């Protein structure tokens, strides 16, 4: 049944692979088959999408080429376009009704291919076309796993957003230069949650730099002050705690009472926001105290930041000139001793690496972390991740941050 060979169709395959678009059209007027297929089942549209000739793909589909033609390996021309990064061809193939979730022998959809090889724009197109983010390949792997394994953080950020069905903010800064290396929804507002405490530590460290506050100073409080999640301040009800101890509890244990006690020394949220304004952050804003700031009402701008605002502000505190060398080192050391961020970036940190971070959690599926990390004991990069709105469980959210972390760390 292979006897039905056609020199015209054979010539058309070659002209499609060889990019000869005028010859392809000549072979059209001499009656060649737009759906010719070699032994492997490859068609001119397959070869046009493989070699990346937009015009040849155009005319072949104009004349009724099978858009969803599958070769002997299950490859659609969309597979080949996604494998090689041909954005425009992916676009027309979907424009002409290609199957976005076409599966090959191994179960690989085109999203598996584009996500694995870092094709940022094609993923955006496949996603909007309804690519299945849960598609399992021959090995059960899903597209997001392949992205993280290959270190494509932006693609990964988009893929977890799909799974969370919620916005994900993501940005990466070079720790020394400040160059933005990656970004997703970097300018959109997200609830800060307890990640503000790292800013508070900066505001206090600035007043200690000025001599207006002492790490040794002791603050006495009462049972009337304790609030939700106050593990360190509820054990020193009578003897009290020092400013340093309270700041250590705020960062390393996310102690809500210690954070409020320290907020009063600078005039509450209004006072912290004034600090931020005067150092260049006219975006980040603290309005309420712990724990009300974690309410995360949709469209509420209270107690919110943006990934880019927080990231640059944090970089300025840690490497800028807002704090003395001792103070910026003390903030880093406090953050390195974080104890309540284990299931996030730390859960995928390879041995030998440094990380200093602070996490946050709130209502309506809000989860976020700010961090500086890097190989060989020194951090060389800042990462800020936020999400809100998801109704997934806190296990799923925690796993979400970890896969984003893996994606940054991998292929560093």
């Amino acid at each position: 049944h292979h006897h039905h060979g056609s020199d015209l169709g054979r010539k058309l395959l070659e002209a499609a692979r060889a990019g000869q678009d005028d010859e392809v059209r000549i072979l059209m007027a001499n009656g060649a088959d737009v759906n010719a297929a070699d032994n492997t089942g490859t068609t001119p549209l397959h070869l046009a999408a493989y070699s990346g000739h937009l015009e040849i793909v155009e005319v072949l589909l104009k004349h009724g080429a099978d858009v969803d033609a599958s070769d002997v390996f299950g490859y659609t021309p969309l597979h080949l376009a996604a494998y090689w990064g041909h954005l425009e061809i992916v676009e027309v193939l979907l424009k002409n009704g290609a199957d976005v979730n076409a599966m090959d022998s191994d179960g690989m959809t085109p999203l598996h291919l584009a996500a694995k090889w870092g094709y940022k724009e094609i993923v955006e197109v496949l996603l909007k076309a309804g690519a299945d983010v849960d598609a399992q390949d021959k090995f059960g792997k899903r597209p997001l796993w392949l992205a993280a394994d290959q270190g494509h953080a932006e693609i990964a950020a988009k893929l977890v957003a799909a799974r969370l069905k919620a916005r994900v903010g993501y940005i990466e800064l070079d720790l020394n230069s400040g160059k933005i290396l990656e970004s997703v929804r970097s300018e959109e507002r997200f609830p800060m949650m307890s990640t503000f405490k790292v800013l508070l530590a900066g505001a206090i460290l600035s007043r200690i730099d000025a001599g207006q506050e002492q790490l040794g100073r002791r603050i006495h409080y009462s049972q009337n002050d304790l609030v939700e999640y106050s593990p360190v301040t509820e054990k020193h009800l009578t003897d009290g705690m020092t400013v340093r101890e309270l700041a250590s509890a705020a960062i390393t244990m996310s102690d809500n009472t210690a954070a409020n006690l320290l907020l009063t020394t600078i005039g509450g949220p209004k006072g912290l926001t004034a600090f931020l304004h005067n150092m260049g952050d006219h975006v980040t804003r603290l309005d309420r105290w712990e724990p009300e700031l974690n309410e995360a009402i949709p469209n509420d701008e209270r107690d919110t930041t943006t990934p880019v605002a927080m990231a640059t502000t944090l970089r300025k505190l840690l490497t800028g000139e807002l704090l003395t060398p001792a103070s910026r080192q003390q903030l880093m050391d406090w953050m390195e001793a974080d104890k309540v961020a284990g299931p996030l970036l730390r859960s995928v940190l390879p041995a030998g690496w440094f990380i200093a971070d602070k996490s946050g959690a709130g209502e309506r599926g809000s989860r976020g972390i700010v961090a500086a990390l890097g190989p060989d004991g020194k951090p060389s990069r800042i990462v800020v991740i936020y999400t809100t709105g998801s109704q997934a469980t806190m296990d799923i959210l925690n796993e979400a941050i970890a896969m984003l972390g893996r994606a940054m760390i991998e292929k560093w």
